[PDB]
Formats: structure tokens, sequence, C-alpha cells
């Protein structure tokens, strides 16, 4: 969920 978290 990269974006997000990043993972
Ligand atoms: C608070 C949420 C934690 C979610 C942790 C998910 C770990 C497995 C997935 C990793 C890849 C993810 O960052 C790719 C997103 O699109």
């Amino acid at each position: 969920e990269l974006x997000v978290d990043x993972l």
C-alpha cells in the first residue's frame, strides 16, 4: 500500500 505506508 505504497502511497500510504511505503510497503
Ligand atoms: C497497518 C497496515 C500494515 C500492512 C502491512 C502489509 C504487509 C504486506 C504487503 C507489503 C506490500 C505493500 O506495502 C504494497 C502496497 O501496495
